[PDB]
């Protein structure tokens, strides 16, 4: 119901066609995530990806956040396992006026990623945002590589990466010469990490 409540709140209080007011409505409602969203913004602005893959949609906050910065021609593919969330996310994107920039695929990442080239005509991806299941971060990273979907300069950005969580994913991207890594730790006013993200840029084979 959390995702449903968030949407209705947006629908009642936000301005249609204005992604900023949609995001502000979501943030405001949830607090009584801008640190993470701010990092997502910085990555999109720096790498200027033409095709983005998002793993996990939920209420659509991140789809809105990323798609609003893509220029004409640039697109987002969003995978979401839960059809109820995919519906919420579609409504959220319609509300923000970003529906022409995003395609939502319903299903499990491990099933859909291998079908991207043949079934959905993807060549390579410029950016991947990982925010789905944490036990899939490393397997899906490997799957993307092995399916030939990454190129030199493709940026992976993974949410909710806080040690000792995601030991395998981090061991790989850090450990491998094929990835150049940056970590982000948000503490807000605290001494303990509230959210962590990892940026990993593929260097090619
Ligand atoms: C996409 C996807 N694939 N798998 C395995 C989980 C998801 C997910 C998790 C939250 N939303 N969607």
């Amino acid at each position: 119901t959390k995702e449903q409540r968030i949407l209705r709140y947006v629908q009642q209080n936000a301005k249609p066609g204005d992604p900023q007011s949609v995001l502000e409505a979501i943030d405001t409602y949830c607090s009584e995530g801008d640190a993470k969203g701010q990092i997502m913004d910085a990555v999109i602005r720096e790498y200027s990806p033409s095709l983005v893959l998002e793993l996990g949609a939920y209420c659509g906050y991140s789809a809105v956040r990323m798609a609003r910065l893509l220029q004409p021609g640039a697109r987002l593919l969003t995978m979401e396992i839960n059809p109820d969330y995919a519906a919420i996310t579609q409504q959220m994107l319609n509300f923000a006026g970003l529906q022409d920039k995003v395609t939502i695929l319903i299903g499990a990442s491990q099933d859909l990623i291998p079908q991207l080239k043949k079934k959905y005509d993807v060549d390579t991806l410029d950016m991947v945002f990982l925010d789905h299941w944490k036990d899939r971060y490393l397997p899906d990273t490997l799957l993307l590589e092995e399916c030939g979907l990454l190129r030199k300069g493709t940026v992976l950005l993974a949410d909710n990466v806080i040690v000792p969580g995601t030991p395998d994913f981090l061991a790989y991207v850090r450990g491998s010469s094929s990835f150049e890594c940056t970590h982000y730790s948000s503490y807000l006013e605290y001494m303990k990490v509230v959210d962590g993200l990892e940026k990993a840029i593929y260097q090619g084979p």
